[PDB]
């Protein structure tokens, strides 16, 4: 007997799913991963449901508050998301500190403009500070929803939090073509094109066709099922294929494009630095996942990183270029095709200028043989006149010749996140 309750409102779209409203209840009857076979007890209707729709009754997550398995930099993004203002928070499960909550507030400072400041939660009965105990989490935010104990800006509202991605239909890895309808042609090139498309009539998706030639279409099946694997949100979305050459790679679809499409359009000009150090953040923390499982990407550039209608960055095209440029190339690998996750490091210091400079060519003026030549002579693009200092360093830790003296993903990432806050400034300490 596990009844779970609806934390948002959902429409069906397949054949045996069910539609609830938020607030519905339901008994769960088989746990099949991302779709569960349930029961709901407003119809009596038994059918599948979106597992990351529901929650326990009376856990901590069917708590408007609440949010489950996000990380610190992420409540920071959540929180500084717009509609939110002074005072909106949020209680997540802590990243150090293992069984433990911490909470999420946003700040505004005369200095820096709009923040996030953190505050760990001890365990045995909950408390921020020795003084103020409280028995359960909910009256520790209703304390200071009026009132703080002395702590940046008093609590609000409840961080804002949209609908999830309705996960893709139930076994549907491979579709027959009948099933889509390539609406629109977005974009073209010498291996296919790409396609903003319908799956059955309801699920909004993108789709990469490919011409076929030295794809073997077995040896691509396989590397694809191996890209299946790799899921992060900062890596777009592979829903499905179709096998029957051409082969039609369906995605999740990216509502502003490539990145360097945004940042060469206005509202990307209208994007502040601080800003581009978070999409670079972000796709840092992308090649950080890609490093951690051993992979390479091979082509890392604004180009093939797609950024959606909340202005997430996400990684596209990755394993994919190889189962088929220079500028954004590592010496060894233009030299001797040594392509490694250090080559890759090199691309994203590349990439670092070219989101820097809003989607301008690298080495602007120069032929590809004239960078090949200027890199020998140990030539390095100058920084730009908007870069800071520091930000033009790790570039330049990119870009070293010896490929083993360059930083990893870990570690770019580590310094991207908190660029500017001091390690001793991520979790406020109060008396
Ligand atoms: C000129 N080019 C660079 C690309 N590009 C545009 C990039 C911007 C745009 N685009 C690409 C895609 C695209 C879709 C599938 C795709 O396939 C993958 C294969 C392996 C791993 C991940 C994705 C890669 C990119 C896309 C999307 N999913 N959603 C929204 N917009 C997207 C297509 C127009 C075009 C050919
Ligand atoms: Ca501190
Ligand atoms: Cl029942």
């Amino acid at each position: 007997r596990i009844i779970v309750v609806a934390l948002y409102d959902y429409e069906a779209i397949h054949h045996e799913d069910l539609s609830f409203q938020k607030g519905d209840q339901m008994v769960v009857l088989e746990e099949s991963g991302e779709w569960w076979k349930a029961r709901s007890l407003a119809t009596r209707k038994e059918g599948y449901i979106p597992s990351n729709y529901v929650a326990r009754v009376d856990s901590l997550e069917t708590e408007e508050w609440f949010f489950k398995g996000i990380s610190r930099k992420d409540a920071e993004r959540q929180l500084l998301a717009p509609g939110n203002m002074l005072g909106s928070f949020m209680i997540r499960d802590s990243e150090t500190t293992k069984g433990s909550y911490s909470l999420s507030v946003r700040d505004y400072d005369p200095r820096q403009g709009d923040t996030v400041k953190h505050y760990k939660i001890r365990t045995l009965g909950f408390y921020i500070s020795p003084r103020s105990t409280f028995s359960t989490l909910q009256e520790l935010v209703d304390h200071y929803k009026k009132g703080n104990d002395g702590l940046c800006q008093k609590l609000s509202v409840p961080c804002m939090s949209s609908k999830p991605q309705k996960p893709w239909e139930k076994d549907a890895w491979e579709i027959p073509r009948e099933s889509l309808k390539l609406e629109k042609k977005l974009g073209a090139g010498q291996f296919g094109e790409v396609w903003m498309a319908t799956y059955n009539k309801h699920t909004k998706v993108a789709v990469k066709t490919m011409k076929p030639g030295s794809m073997s279409v077995e040896a691509f099946l396989a590397e694809a099922n191996v890209m299946k694997t790799l899921q992060h949100d900062k890596l777009v979305k592979l829903h499905a294929v179709v096998t029957k050459e051409p082969i039609y790679i369906i995605t999740e679809f990216m509502a502003k494009g490539s990145l360097l499409d945004f940042l060469k359009s206005d509202e990307g000009s209208k994007q502040p630095l601080p800003k581009l150090i978070d999409f670079s953040a972000q796709i840092a923390e992308g090649m950080a996942f890609i490093e951690q499982r051993n992979y390479i990407h091979r082509d890392l550039r604004a180009a093939n990183i797609l950024v959606s209608a909340s202005l997430v960055c996400k990684i596209a095209d990755f394993g994919l270029a190889r189962v088929i440029p220079i500028k954004w190339t590592a010496p060894e690998a233009i030299n001797f095709g040594s392509f490694t996750i250090k080559s890759d490091v090199w691309s994203f210091g590349i990439l670092l200028m070219e989101i820097v400079t809003y989607g301008r060519i690298p080495y602007p003026g120069m032929s590809n043989p004239e960078v090949i030549r200027a890199l020998e002579r140990g030539y390095r693009m100058p920084r730009p006149e908007n870069c800071p200092e520091e930000l033009y360093n790790i570039m330049m830790r990119c870009w070293k010749n010896r490929p083993e003296e360059r930083p990893t993903f870990e570690y770019i990432q580590s310094v991207l996140d908190d660029f500017y806050t001091a390690t001793e400034s991520q979790y406020e300490e109060i008396p």
